[PDB]
């Protein structure tokens, strides 16, 4: 599923994203945005260490998700990476709010520090009702 702008959002917000661990809902749509472009389907294949980046918030299979095929990979959101690739998000929401709990913060994407942090991300939620 490609969810459009607000349809995300809100959906976000619904599911209890807004201000989690200090982090606005403008931060996660940046985050998805640049992470998927809001695609549940995305995937990203990393030949270098052999791992996976799932769905909209493309969480990598080293450490959160378990796909059985990544070498000595953790999985700290006990989750098979299918659960990454539902159009439901929530499954994918519960386990972004796993990462985020980490010392990083939202710092843990990298997509994050290049395309958000310390940049206008209004842009994001206007409109959306949130």
């Amino acid at each position: 599923k490609v969810f459009e702008r607000c349809e995300l959002a809100r959906t976000l917000k619904r599911l209890g994203m807004d201000g989690y661990r200090g982090i606005s809902l403008a931060n996660w749509m940046c985050l998805a945005k640049w992470e998927s472009g809001y695609n549940t389907r995305a995937t990203n294949y990393n030949a270098g260490d052999r791992s996976t980046d799932y769905g909209i918030f493309q969480i990598n299979s080293r450490y959160w998700c378990n796909d059985g095929k990544t070498p000595g990979a953790d999985n700290a959101c006990h989750l098979s990476c299918s659960a990454l690739l539902q159009d439901n998000i929530a499954d994918a929401v519960a386990c972004a709010k796993r990462v985020v709990r980490d010392p990083q913060g939202i710092r843990a994407w990298v997509a994050w520090r290049n395309r958000c942090q310390n940049r206008d991300v209004r842009q994001y939620v206007q409109g959306c009702g949130v």
